[PDB]
């Protein structure tokens, strides 16, 4: 990603490049965003997080109105984009903020309503770990054994993410799709459920809870989700296809890069800090650094696609490109797709064009699995 | 507030306008805002020389990419790069000017790219080919071979191919299961190139195609985006055979619409004037408006009897806000099954042709339509 779409301000014209991204799959057009922003100060998260509450109350009321019809179609169209409306403004919401358990549980219950307003089979689910539960959503067709596609996230994401990122594409190319948020992920360090060393665990768990109907499984991760899944697919022998974007083996070295007044990056690291459960991002990385295990590449076997935007950092790009060598040496089927700024897609998670990355996936998937 | 209220990225008007175009384009079909914002960070506000370059030199790009994939025989994602590619090249026709060697060669790449990206998707559109006055009109249709359904037919102002007609509403008809027909008129398309210019009543050639075309069913809705306002007006006073009318925005009075608006520097709009004269077939665009001025006729509202839905943005200029009204007015006292939607900036779909938010455009069109057709 370099140059603008619409802020100065570099975290925050992410995100809203972000968003626009997510139009293009479900929810507000170019047309709501770039009316929502014309309310927003560059660099104010206070103006973002209210231009955007707004715009969800306005489709609530609009779904009010309409409902008058009984326009189905139309009804779970504006609940989607109400949802990912309140997404938008929890991503520049503090987490002390009381404002934003109320709206995290707003944006789920929206998300539900446009899936009760949709012939989309997506029902919530909750995975057993730790003694506690983990959310999820999960769509599986009763009818037919499918092959499985299990979606993660990475540090700004909740299972809301995972469903226009992939899982719905996935459901749409006839997989059976799960999305499970994982400790230090959406509402997960509410229960006290922060970001641990090892995701391989958790991931299993999932594998445990889920009866599937074929051994066809692959797993798909996202920014923090390709070092989970590096870690899962290492040990984890059920999973027979890894789609990373990108993927990581050594996230130590990635923060030890990284982080070698802007108020939208304050918000931003005190969001993780509550995702770590620690006092300070700063804190945070210390965590990290101290006791995040490298992942034994050698020990991956399985068939690989990554995904590499230009606008991607450095050490991201060596990382995937170690991967790369290593495996095509060894003869494991590996395809390493780099997206130039042309392709539209070369930001981070491909969040520019992913109807792009779509068809890139499931072409690979297709051939892998089905062929 | 010309044709819409909110700047997207250029200061000069007529291209933010486009872009913004563009952009909801993509929402439907083809490229991503990724692409569109990539492509835009080389153009210098107000030149249509960088415009037509950077959307030909992204074409070119995809092009490549089809190829590149071929060797992998990814039909979805070959397709998609097709449609891409001709959106691309449709982007770059806007701002050329017809005088260029390259404006028909490239309008024939663009027509070749979207047969090709149809031909790798599943929708069984066809090319076809309407009688009218001794020659052919160019036209896509998509048909239900076994079902019989109910018939929508798109039509588009100055700015419009069948091409366009596809993603601003031809295709979500098809989604509906209404048998669809994009038909370009005289003045429209490729038409002016084989002496087809903009003719004075739009009637005769919309009651060709309805001559021409051999409906399942008696269920037959017009739809006319921008000029197509009058133009469908035109036909839907004359023509019974319409059992519906929706109009972004419905016209009675074209030569008030040109009036009103013309009573240099911008190279954009410039060229956008100069496709207007070669459409209009006259040496210039203000003979052209002077045609207009002395020929268009007033069309006579009351005596159109037809369900209509009237679809005006709030960005849209206060003249066909105003024309809209009155025949709102007109249409309800003589008890007419007519509604007139508004779209506030908050809708996001406020632009002119609802081209910010085509989607709720659609959902708004085929809620009304199946209602007064079922
Ligand atoms: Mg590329
Ligand atoms: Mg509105």
């Amino acid at each position: 990603q370099d140059y603008k779409i619409k802020f100065n301000n570099k975290d925050m014209d992410f995100c809203f490049n972000w968003m626009l991204g997510i139009g293009q799959i479900i929810g507000m057009s170019a047309g709501e965003l770039f009316y929502i922003a014309s309310g927003i100060r560059d660099g104010n998260p206070t103006d973002w997080c209210k231009r955007f509450n707004e715009h969800a109350d306005y489709l609530e009321d609009e779904v009010e109105r309409v409902k008058k019809v009984g326009y189905r179609d139309l009804i779970s169209h504006l609940y989607f984009s109400a949802c990912f409306s309140i997404r938008a403004a929890l991503q520049f919401t503090d987490p002390k903020d009381s404002e934003f358990m109320e709206n995290f549980r707003r944006m789920e219950k929206l998300f539900m309503l446009a899936v009760d307003n949709s012939k989309i089979p997506l029902k919530s689910i909750e995975v057993p770990f730790e003694g506690e539960l983990l959310p999820g959503y999960a769509i599986i067709s009763e009818d037919k054994a499918q092959d499985t596609l299990i979606v993660v996230g990475g540090g700004d994401t909740s299972r809301e993410d995972l469903f226009y990122m992939l899982g719905y594409s996935g459901w749409e190319h006839d997989y059976n799709v799960l999305m499970v948020d994982l400790p230090g992920q959406g509402k997960n360090p509410n229960q006290g459920l922060h970001f641990e060393v090892d995701a391989r665990a958790a991931i299993s768990a999932i594998l445990d809870w889920y009866q599937a109907p074929t051994e066809k499984i692959a797993i798909a991760g996202f920014s923090g989700g390709g070092y989970f899944t590096a870690q899962a697919v290492e040990k984890d022998k059920r999973i027979k296809a890894w789609i990373a974007s990108t993927p990581i083996y050594d996230v130590a070295e990635v923060f030890r890069i990284s982080f070698s007044v802007n108020k939208v990056a304050e918000v931003n690291l005190n969001k993780y800090a509550w995702q770590f459960g620690q006092v300070d991002f700063i804190t945070s990385v210390n965590e990290v650094l101290e006791q995040a295990q490298i992942v034994d590449y050698n020990k991956i076997d399985v068939p690989s696609l990554f995904l590499v935007g230009a606008g991607e950092d450095s050490e991201l790009m060596r990382q995937s490109q170690v991967l790369y060598d290593n495996f095509k040496q060894r003869g494991i089927d590996v395809t390493l797709r780099k997206f130039s700024s042309e392709s539209g897609a070369d930001a981070h998670c491909q969040v520019n064009n992913f109807r792009l990355m779509h068809y890139q996936v499931f072409e690979w998937l297709n051939h892998i699995f089905k062929k």
